């Protein structure tokens, strides 16, 4: 077990690197979530609602996820504009996130290595969707250099168990 799934931003701790999904077709959110929990042999989850619909996150206890942790992506406000970014957390962890025009989480990844995070960002995130906004450190030069702490937050949703 490691702690790759827990990021520190200021005085707050957040669950990161969760498996996000939403139902499709005639599948309900509840069915999609339970299918994901079964597939991952996990009991940790969180359902978050957005205007365009709902989605869920499945946690991984092997990387430190535990009931009660607020998921970072649920805490980041969505105002109708999509965004992605490479961000350093306060605890030696790098985060790569991405939310689409409908508020659906496309990316929620954490890395202990900046190089791995940068590589993931460039290979799959930065140019994988028409983001309204893109953030990354100055030495990266993609989009604007902003810290996670500079993003607008709301009360997040905590991981529930079972």
């Amino acid at each position: 077990k490691n702690n790759l799934g827990v990021a520190v931003i200021g005085s707050k701790q957040y669950a990161v690197n969760l498996l996000w999904g939403s139902s499709q077709d005639t599948e309900t959110t509840n069915q999609a979530l339970n299918k994901s929990l079964t597939l991952m042999s996990s009991k940790l989850y969180s359902v978050i609602g957005r205007f365009q619909g709902e989605q869920f996150a499945v946690g991984d206890k092997n990387i430190g996820h535990k009931r009660g942790q607020v998921t970072l992506l649920s805490a980041i406000d969505f105002d109708g504009s999509s965004f992605c970014g490479l961000f350093p957390a306060d605890n030696e962890l790098w985060l790569v996130i991405g939310v689409d025009k409908d508020g659906m989480v496309h990316f929620d990844k954490s890395f202990h290595s900046k190089d791995d995070a940068k590589k993931f960002f460039f290979d799959h995130v930065a140019y994988g969707y028409p983001w309204d906004r893109t953030y990354s450190p100055s030495d990266v030069g993609v989009g604007e250099s902003r810290s996670i702490s500079e993003l607008s937050l709301i009360k997040g949703k905590k991981l529930k168990e079972k």
